[PDB]
């Protein structure tokens, strides 16, 4: 409660609305039954307009500060574990040794996929994009599935959330697999959620994988690193599906096929084209994208953002870890040292320094997941297979709050009634 | 169009806001100011805020008022066919008739779907509910049409609605012969549009099937009563994950999700089958099966309605329609008897009365479907079906704005930063 | 010469001339006709074999694949030696070799398949199976 007391609305009779106060951040003015009193508020783009309250993750845009159920995501992504943050987003406290290896057995005891659903996969053309597939397949899930999708019996909802943590590893890694011709693999529930991600996507029949100690941890942190982005363009659809009552993986879907949203055209990708497509100190910058980007080719490689002021709270960590594989691999990066040229560039190119073009987690991932054998058209998806425990968090929080249904209402700016006459035939 | 003029609110300063009019409605505030002044307003479920400006629906909920571009809905119903109302709805204006032949022989021009994507319906179990198949073949078809998936092009929204438009009804059969075991039946270019559906959705390669003018006129309608509604949940996932980057296809798929989900919800369901299973002329006479009405879900069985306060006026032409068929489908109807009970018990009982559960468009729909043999199974997806031209309209009226995009804001109200130091060593 | 082949002969008139050496009579002509008209579908086995392939690759690569494997649905005629050997092995290509050639472009643009008709002429019949669809009677321009 700084500069706010009691505001008023004022039409022609003073109207006093009561400023709420949130944890953390900008306190509020209250509106609900204005509509209850014929007046409405005017905003398309909801940037103004708080959709809700929530308890899971902070952020401090200016301040460039993240933390999810209290907790700094640099402490998280640095001495804790996908698996236990995941139980934190979704339970709101950090597990005891007891409540982590509980749901740690519920986790591993549910990766494997139904076959049918494999069947399923091979309907799908071999030259698909492993995140269009993604979607493709997610969205099947409530066909098969069929039981825990009683939205509203709490009973339920905990076993989609439960299954949707338990198959996203499964299924993505499925995707790449797809894609290039090999067969799919089983989980492993000696293995670590990062550690059997990566045993699904390269392990071969052929011989038995050997999960580099380094290479498992790294991903884990991409893993953490992506958990949650608080209400997003791709939350708010994961909210807004979820409040109609669409089933769990329906709206997981929508978070997905929204994710990928932002690229799709003709420069979105041909831009992250000279970004792994040429691997050469100077060709892809020397003189080259310095007006070679056009229409986004800046927002897609990894280089600001739209939350943060000044730099990616997340980014931080990530860099630390591509030294660690970069180094490591060795016989697997040196190549990929047409990074930090890249990266420079951002730091002190004019065009970048102006435009905030600041390099951001996904770039530090990006040179990471680059460097583990993994394509870009593989990057989203792991993305997106992260951010479900996060997704799923939000859905059932919005849930809590007795499933706030999304009916906006509209300014009409159309034709007022007109009788309606048709000469025509066919 | 008075007090239009400005307003002002204040809890420490002072805004200059004003106030909008629309052609029909109420009177809204451009709040879009606000969010710079660091004033943000709180209304969970859009509760007293207008997310967009459209010109495509008026609804008076209060007033029973249904304008597709200005012209009612009844003279719609019964003055035009569905796809001149999709050209309405998409166009806005009536078709000339060059104008309406280009429209409508594009349509048929692209009726059959890709034979891969037909794989897919053959990796479901036939014994899943064909809804759940919809949402899986629809949030599917972006892996078989990757090149149109870039919101921003204008061509690009131009092929791909077309498309929806155009296969949906194709799709749509084909749940049905795939859910009964029948063989897949290919659009017909000579048949109607309406005519098209029954035809796909009865013929089997075993007699010549004979599409009953009466019976397609009701389609036809069904259709049309169904083309489109205004804001609500389901039309308002669509635009949010369209607004949120995701690709058509998944945002139909989205929105066909969010028209499943009160269907299934439980209390719902015990009463969805409640109605449809037990009805023997001596339970519903007697208000028996009506004498149990804990667990309500009426509307799912036609019951009230969410805007309309006294009735629907969706509901004329197809109570009209709904009497002709039963008169056409001759006598053949007997448990079609507690169809003529139900209305009786819902204008003549208190509590119905009271509670105004009015049968609404969706009570005789269902008759007309059921008086055509039509599982209840493929009455959502119909519906869903008939939607689509309306969820194509408001996604593509969406992007054609300016889309700012939206990060609507949280009132976070959970823990404060603290630190982190895991109670586990697993 | 070519030039008077192709402007006063159809098709099949030249694969007779070209596979017997003389002109065909017209009752021999129905012969050579009708027969190839009698087995230019290809076994239900052999179609599942295009649908091993995906869509995306090059229609000339499933051609060579489709034709480079009739030998493993036709193993009895592998012998080169007997006379009749020849005689109807070629028939089978002569005959489904078109048959093949449209479907690979079925494949190729998602399109379904489209058996061979007796009634239309081997070019005619070609363009049928080429484009049309369960959707609208194709005519063909002659
Ligand atoms: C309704 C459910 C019980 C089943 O849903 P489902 O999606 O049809 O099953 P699913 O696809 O997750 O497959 C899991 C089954 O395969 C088993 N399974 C899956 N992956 C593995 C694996 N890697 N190793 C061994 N077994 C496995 C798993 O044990 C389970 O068997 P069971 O019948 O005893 O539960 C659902 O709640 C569930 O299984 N998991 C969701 C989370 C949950 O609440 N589970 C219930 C407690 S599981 C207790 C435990 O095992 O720790
Ligand atoms: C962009 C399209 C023309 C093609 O996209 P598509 O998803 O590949 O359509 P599709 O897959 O159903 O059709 C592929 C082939 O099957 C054909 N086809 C599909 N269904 C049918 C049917 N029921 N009857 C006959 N042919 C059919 C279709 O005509 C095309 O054959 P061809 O290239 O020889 O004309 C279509 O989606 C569309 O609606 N376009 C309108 C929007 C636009 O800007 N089109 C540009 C050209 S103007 C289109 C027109 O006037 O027809
Ligand atoms: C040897 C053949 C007759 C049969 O070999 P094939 O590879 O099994 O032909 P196929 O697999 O396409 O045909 C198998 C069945 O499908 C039938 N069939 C295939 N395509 C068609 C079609 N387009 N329309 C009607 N029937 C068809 C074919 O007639 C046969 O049915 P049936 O035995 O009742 O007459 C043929 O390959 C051929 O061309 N033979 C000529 C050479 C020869 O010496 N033939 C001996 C008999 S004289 C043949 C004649 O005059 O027709």
């Amino acid at each position: 409660a700084d500069t706010k007391a009691k505001l008023t609305l004022d039409g022609d009779t003073a109207v006093e609305l009561d400023v709420l106060k949130g944890t953390l951040g900008q306190d509020v003015i209250d509106i609900r039954t204005l509509g209850s009193k014929g007046v409405f508020t005017f905003d398309p783009g909801f940037t103004s307009t708080t959709s809700c309250e929530s308890k899971i993750t902070f952020i401090d845009g200016d301040e460039g500060i993240l933390l999810h159920r209290g907790f700094p995501i640099d402490q998280l992504a640095t001495d804790s574990n996908y698996l236990e943050v995941c139980y934190i987003l979704l339970n709101g406290e950090k597990p005891t040794q007891e409540q982590y290896d509980e749901f740690k057995t519920t986790v591993t005891r549910h990766t494997m996929i139904h076959e049918q659903i494999t069947r399923l996969f091979h309907a799908f053309r071999r030259d698909s994009h492993p995140m269009a597939v993604m979607c493709g397949i997610t969205g099947a899930l409530a066909a098969f599935y069929h039981d825990s999708l009683d939205v509203n019996n709490p009973r339920h909802r905990e076993i989609a959330a439960f299954r949707l943590l338990s198959k996203m590893p499964t299924m993505a890694a499925m995707c790449y697999k797809y894609s290039i011709g090999q067969p799919f693999v089983y989980p492993r529930n000696d293995l670590s959620y990062a550690g059997n991600f990566l045993n699904m996507m390269f392990s071969t029949p052929c011989e038995p994988y050997e999960v580099n100690p380094i290479l498992e941890r790294a991903m884990d942190r991409i893993l953490i690193l992506h958990a949650d982005h608080e209400q997003n363009a791709s939350t708010s659809t994961v909210r807004t599906a979820g409040s109609s009552g669409a089933n769990p993986f329906a709206c997981i879907a929508a978070g997905i096929a929204s994710l990928w949203g932002p690229a799709h055209g003709g420069a979105n990708e041909a831009a992250l084209k000279m970004l792994e497509e040429i691997g050469k100190k100077e060709n892809i910058p020397e003189f080259v994208r310095r007006a070679k980007d056009k229409n986004d080719s800046f927002r897609l490689m990894g280089f600001g953002h739209r939350v943060y002021k000044n730099y990616d709270p997340r980014a931080t960590v990530m860099r630390e870890t591509c030294h660690e594989v970069l180094k490591e691999l060795g016989t697997k990066d040196d190549l990929l040292e047409v990074a930090m040229e890249l990266e420079n560039i951002a730091l002190n190119d004019p065009y970048f320094i102006e435009k905030k073009l600041y390099p951001n987690v996904d770039f530090y991932s990006g040179i990471i997941l680059k460097a583990m054998g993994i394509p870009s058209s593989m990057f989203t998806v792991i993305f997106a297979m992260a951010r479900t425990v996060g997704w799923i968090a939000h859905w059932s929080e919005m849930h809590s709050d007795g499933m706030k249904i999304a009916r906006p209402r509209q300014l009409y700016t159309g034709y007022e009634k007109r009788d309606f006459k048709s000469d025509i035939k066919r």
